[PDB]
């Protein structure tokens, strides 16, 4: 679990969007899983606007920071789940690195802010949705 908090807007994956998030739906893209909800109270994050392809991510299941090494944003092969139909996902960046289901919504980091959030992972990978590209996050 985990969220982006900029502005006036709250940043999930939008397999875990809750009733709130949907009655406060912004703009959500079933293809890169994520859900942008409007939110009352001013957010406490900063969203990178970079192309870096090293960072560090929070993985839960380790209570742990990692740095990582990862791809640039591209579609990804993602097999189904209860949540989906096997599909490409756009969008996404792999890293070596932990993580396993209950790890998404980690927040991953370079030193320009936040890049994105975990979406999938198994077998010594992570992957993580891009939010960088959102421009619209920072008004
Ligand atoms: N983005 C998606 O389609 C995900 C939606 C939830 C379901 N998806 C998964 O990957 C579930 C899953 N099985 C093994 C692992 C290991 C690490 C992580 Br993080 C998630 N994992 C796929
Ligand atoms: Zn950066």
């Amino acid at each position: 679990s985990g969220a982006i908090y900029v502005g006036n807007y709250r940043v999930v994956n939008r397999h875990l969007a809750t009733h709130n998030d949907w009655a406060n739906l912004v703009w959500e893209d079933s293809s890169r899983d994520l859900l942008v909800s409007s939110t009352t109270a001013q957010g406490c994050d900063t969203i990178a606007r970079c192309d870096c392809q090293t960072g560090v991510y929070y993985c839960s299941s380790r209570r742990k920071h990692y740095p990582v090494s990862f791809s640039k944003p591209s579609l990804i092969f993602v097999e189904a789940s209860e949540y989906y139909p096997a599909r490409y996902q756009s969008h996404l960046m792999l890293a070596v690195g932990h993580s396993e289901p209950g790890d998404c919504g980690g927040i991953l980091r370079c030193q320009h802010g936040v890049v994105g959030i975990v979406s999938t992972g198994g077998n010594g990978l992570v992957g993580f949705a891009d939010v960088r590209d959102l421009l619209w996050l920072d008004e």
